């Protein structure tokens, strides 16, 4: 009825906003450091923030977040014999992390997990951009975000420092994870000299592959305003330019997460500008989560409809693709050989060889 | 596994705003006029909008945000290259009534328009910052002081709440009969005057009459039976036989709530009441709709207005008697919804 719909309709912009408050304030790190099995109260956790220290209040808002949370499932929610065992009324529950919640921590040795790439897309600049969603079904040429901001997206972030930061850092922690899955399964880098990331950000994946296969020599390439705040890793050089104008001379390229923000005429342009750059016997690694022949529940379904909506919202053309779609993009830019390779829940890498 | 998940995590950000853009694009009523049982592509609900008939690609992109509707239990996915989609008990209530134009459009519009959002990004600050409120830090004034300057949110948040009251007392009116042999009702904060409008059209020797700011009644339409009168609740209320608080007591903090409540008390005759309509927080919360029913206001009103929050029986009880009301008779309703009779 109406009012069992209320709960499930009503909840949905709810959770995402409660998820990014929690994760702004750390308090999935904060139960982490409880240890193993940590069940605390909010009361526990707000402790363990000085910006609340002079909020007698801190833990009661805290708890109508965490409440929320735990009833969705993001947190496990328990409490004590000492706290049940008639005049006196527990309001605090206690909390745990779950399967979902523990990729909300940053690690110990790296500070890697999902929330810069989840604090990316619900940032206000992703947010405003899916308030125009809309427009692209109304209005034949039109980009939410452009409707949004009066610009496209990688041309607004050479003017705002702070979403050009939240991108770049949300592409290159979530890259980390990535290469990870990658490095377990793929076995593809062990003979390169050398390898050019084209749009590779702000270098970290270029720098990981060095570090895993130190006789490659790396090249980052992208955008100025990203190689301004690219930080010097070892074993990369910086390349700024335009790939639809220009790629460098390389042995061997990847292209992770950059087909999929443009169309096909797009996609062909910069896939021959990377075969010309190419040598014989050179090949382009794409990396994408690739949309199933069939959806479905499951996580290489989701993993692959999550960016296909933003960057529906955020750049002309782009749109998540099927192996044979890659496959037709490459062929057309005069690559050979075409080379599927499931990764993990969707993720593959696609080798295109010259 | 991160990549598991990514997906569990990422999609709750795009399920609503996809939610969102297909209430605006209204492709539940067009879904629905093939039929409530249709299923029905992308193409053939793109040829239903006019706005959409010198735009080729309408169709691909609608069924990408279709697709993972109906990948989220909102649509119906089946195969007849294009899908076809189909409601679902959830998306039957975005269909406004072929009788009436009801459904949950109007306040789910509300709960995730802008300036709510907006408030959401500032949540942290209520948990850091004594004293704060998302919404003030957001935009610089008080929710109903914003709405006497802003005209759009004024209309959004007074239509969301008007088309809400109409299902809510289509449950009340099911369970709950203290209305009969009432011959008047004042409606303290009211809104446009929607809900004593339908007490009215169920009891029709009630004079009716809607309380509200006068930013509010000044927008209010004309109904039958119902008189509309402006003012400030924490000055004074008029004078009234009976007085409804529906969605009143949660915005407000416990001395907020007393001192209107004191003030409807001054206004009562020996003998009358105050019905108190809310969603009651239960003693266990769960994955359920009573649950959720609660803790969805209870986090917007946390954003949206200073010392607002959903309440339990016994709060409700505690707020009435320090006011000088002296029997509490909670009556559930559907899935939290109370009436909470407080008796001078
Ligand atoms: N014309 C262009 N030339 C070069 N890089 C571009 C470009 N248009 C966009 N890019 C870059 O494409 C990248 C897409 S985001 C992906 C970054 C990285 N490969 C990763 O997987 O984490 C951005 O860093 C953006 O600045
Ligand atoms: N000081 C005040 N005096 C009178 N009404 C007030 C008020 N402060 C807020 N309100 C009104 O309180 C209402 C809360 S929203 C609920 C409206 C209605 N009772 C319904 O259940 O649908 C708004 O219409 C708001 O304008
Ligand atoms: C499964 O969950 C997710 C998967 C992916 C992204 C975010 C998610 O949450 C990001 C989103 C995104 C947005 C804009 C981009 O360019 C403008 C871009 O390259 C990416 C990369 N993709 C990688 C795949
Ligand atoms: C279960 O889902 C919902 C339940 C409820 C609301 C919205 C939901 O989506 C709205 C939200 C809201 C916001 C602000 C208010 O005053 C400033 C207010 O009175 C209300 C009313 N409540 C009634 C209960």
């Amino acid at each position: 009825c109406y009012l069992s719909e209320t709960a499930n309709l009503g909840k949905l912009i709810c959770i995402p906003m409660a998820l990014r408050a929690a994760m702004e304030l750390n308090v999935f790190q904060l139960i982490s450091k409880f240890g193993t099995d940590a069940k605390v109260s909010a009361s526990e956790i707000a402790s363990k923030m000085p910006n609340a220290k002079n909020n007698p209040e801190a833990a009661m808002y805290l708890d109508r977040i965490l409440r929320l949370l735990g009833a969705s499932s993001i947190l496990s929610v328990s409490t004590t014999a000492a706290s049940i065992n008639d005049d006196v009324v527990v309001h605090e529950k206690l909390y745990g992390l779950t399967n979902s919640s523990c990729c909300l921590v940053p690690r110990q040795e790296d500070g890697v997990s999902l929330v810069e790439e989840l604090l990316f897309t619900s940032d206000k600049v992703v947010v405003d951009s899916f308030f125009k969603l809309k427009c692209v079904v109304e209005e034949k040429d039109s980009v939410p975000f452009e409707v949004a901001h009066g610009a496209k997206i990688f041309e607004y972030a050479a003017t705002e420092p702070r979403m050009n930061q939240v991108f770049n850092d949300g592409m290159a922690v979530f890259s980390i994870v990535v290469f990870e899955a990658v490095f377990r399964v793929y076995d593809g880098f062990l003979d390169m000299k050398e390898l050019l990331d084209v749009g590779g950000g702000i270098g970290t994946s270029v720098s990981k592959i060095v570090a895993k296969y130190p006789l490659i020599r790396g090249v980052n390439f992208d955008l100025p305003h990203v190689i301004s705040v690219a930080p010097q890793y070892p074993g990369v050089e910086h390349v700024a330019g335009d790939m639809f104008e220009e790629v460098p001379k390389g042995q061997n390229m990847l292209l992770k997460w950059v087909l999929h923000a443009w169309g096909d005429e797009r996609c062909v342009k910069l896939l021959k500008n990377c075969w010309n750059s190419l040598p014989v016997g050179g090949k382009v690694l794409i990396i994408e989560f690739v949309l199933p022949n069939e959806l479905g529940n499951n996580a290489e379904s989701f993993n692959a409809l999550i960016p296909d909506l933003l960057l529906m919202a955020l750049n002309p053309g782009g749109k998540e693709r099927t192996i044979s779609e890659y496959d037709d993009l490459g062929k057309a830019a005069g690559f050979i050989k075409t080379i599927p390779i499931p990764i993990s829940n969707g993720l593959h890498v696609i080798e295109f060889h010259k």
